[PDB]
């Protein structure tokens, strides 16, 4: 609520979000705007983006009496995947020295 | 690196700095720099609407024979702090939360 989602930290929800069952759209989407504050219309282009990187593959299923786009995370995503983790890993534990007093310039 | 700083985030990051030790605008930049990609243009802009905003208190003092403006967290500042680390740890809880699974809509 507070703190912005970035657009790259959307990315990185997407794909965890898709690592663990592939999912369609509305799906992902409802369980990222539980932190951030981004319209379908900013959600969409990124997941088309991250399809287009190699890193979400679609398919479409029949879910609940309708054709899904599902997303799926790609060999490709799931390396990607470990990166932002990682990633994101060193942006918290970087605030959190800062935040804390370990970290300093110098 | 990666991932961006928001505003806010930059926010939380001065008055936690600041709240080690009051400092001058420099040396919060330069711990700043260590996790954010922000101008001093930027930077400075917000060092000031946190002063004005009361959560931070500025006086001058000389430092190393150059007269610097310190910053120092008030008790205003000090409060306000509590709620960015607790926003701050929600943000994480949340996105970790997310990506490893636990955390979904509905």
């Amino acid at each position: 609520m507070y703190y912005p989602v970035s657009a790259l930290l959307i990315e990185y929800l997407i794909l965890a979000i898709v690592s663990k069952h592939d999912s369609y759209g509305y799906d992902i989407s409802q369980t990222i705007k539980l932190i951030a504050s981004i319209k379908e219309s900013t959600l969409y282009p990124i997941l088309k983006k991250l399809e287009k990187a190699g890193y979400l593959s679609t398919y479409t299923q029949e879910h609940q009496g309708r054709r899904r786009k599902y997303y799926h995370l790609t060999d490709s995503g799931e390396k990607h995947l470990v990166y932002l983790t990682k990633e994101w890993s060193v942006y918290k534990m970087t605030i959190d020295g800062i935040v804390e007093g370990r970290i300093r310039h110098d």
